[PDB]
């Protein structure tokens, strides 16, 4: 009934009465009347089993990330890192089809690559001492997703770039709240990130937010629910009961990402309904996706793990039909360095809970 070393005990077995620990609770940016309002307390208690699912997913995410930090080292292949992390995540979340599991593939994007890189089979990439690696993974219970990421480095030359991005993410978390404008969250993040200047191998940079990357609302089994949180200047509001991934990306490059490298990430389009398919390999792959992932993102390694082979044409057919969308790695210019920090927040009627942050 205590967690093992390495962790193998499901979070569900660690909390025998089914009540999971809350994340950090904050007052909204006076908004104090919310924590004692009898109607807000009733409205909060109404969604309690929902918050409880996010909390179970968040405790699994915190235990996996402390475990990753203990062993991630240069010399490991990216496949080895992803498999070791996912093996742990599956055990702690007590994976059970679409009821509990991994919410999206483990990102381990390196250097100028900011996001959506996970190795496909046969990728020989090895983590290097000078690499800047963004570990971004997700867990869910009943489709209540925790989207939380951090940057791993071994060389102290990146310390101030990581501090800039962490400070910008924390500013975003602080600025966020019920009825707060999303563009106001974006402007606060940019101001903080751009106050930092960094020196890396004798070159100086003013840290740039990646202008075409952003935070986002989260929906049930829907990593992007439709609202985006900008990380640069340039007036939609946050609403009560919403869930957001507050994330920032800092870059020493142009502060703009473009699609590059082989695609690993894919996700069924939430707006496309039932589409009958007769093509047998394409029909089979769609059934595999519907059974195992639904509208959650998946990667090619996860198809290989399910025993699927020779599915690339079937997968391209699904993309061409608009049923599945590809999400290729997003990179800034060659030679640039990118960092990321991300947390999931619940906009509860009574308080703001940074559910992925322990407290
Ligand atoms: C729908 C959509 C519209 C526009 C842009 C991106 C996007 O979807 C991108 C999703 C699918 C792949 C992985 N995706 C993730 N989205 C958010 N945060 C993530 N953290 C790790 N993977 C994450
Ligand atoms: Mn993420
Ligand atoms: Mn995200």
């Amino acid at each position: 009934k205590v967690q093992t070393d390495p962790p193998s005990v499901p979070i569900c077995d660690l909390y025998p009465n089914g009540v999971f620990p809350k994340g950090q609770e904050c007052e909204y940016p006076t908004a104090a009347w919310r924590t004692t309002s009898e109607e807000k307390k009733a409205l909060d208690q109404a969604s309690e089993e929902i918050w409880n699912d996010f909390r179970e997913a968040a405790e699994a995410h915190r235990q996996v990330r402390k475990y990753v930090m203990s062993w991630i080292k240069p010399g490991m292949t990216m496949i080895e890192i992803c498999e070791k992390l996912e093996d742990c995540s599956r055990k702690l979340i007590k994976e059970n089809g679409l009821n509990a599991g991994l919410a999206f593939p483990t990102g381990c994007s390196l250097n100028n690559c900011a996001a959506h890189y996970t190795p496909n089979a046969g990728d020989t990439t090895v983590l290097q001492y000078d690499d800047i690696c963004k570990i971004d993974f997700g867990t869910h219970i009943s489709g209540r997703i925790i989207d939380c990421a951090f940057t791993v480095t071994f060389n102290p030359k990146y310390d101030t770039l990581l501090k800039a991005v962490k400070d910008a993410t924390n500013t975003g978390i602080k600025c966020a709240g019920i009825d707060v404008r999303l563009c106001d969250v974006g402007e606060a993040i940019q101001e903080v990130m751009e106050s930092y200047e960094v020196e890396i191998d004798g070159k100086t940079y003013q840290v740039k937010p990646i202008r075409n990357l952003n935070g986002h609302s989260i929906g049930q089994y829907r990593i992007h629910a439709g609202k985006t949180v900008p990380i640069v200047k340039g007036a939609t509001r946050m609403e009560e009961g919403e869930v957001y991934a507050i994330e920032t990306f800092g870059s020493t490059g142009k502060g703009v990402v473009h699609d590059d490298m082989e695609c690993s990430h894919y996700m069924k389009n939430f707006d496309v309904g039932h589409v009958p398919i007769r093509l047998p390999r394409t029909k089979h792959l769609l059934n595999v996706i519907n059974e195992n992932f639904g509208t959650l993102a998946f990667c090619r390694r996860w198809l290989d793990r399910l025993g699927e082979s020779k599915y690339l044409m079937a997968l391209k057919n699904l993309c061409d039909l608009g049923i599945v969308d590809p999400y290729p790695p997003l990179c800034d210019i060659k030679g640039s360095y990118t960092a990321q920090f991300e947390h999931t927040i619940l906009l509860r009627p009574t308080c703001k809970e940074v559910v992925s942050r322990g407290d």
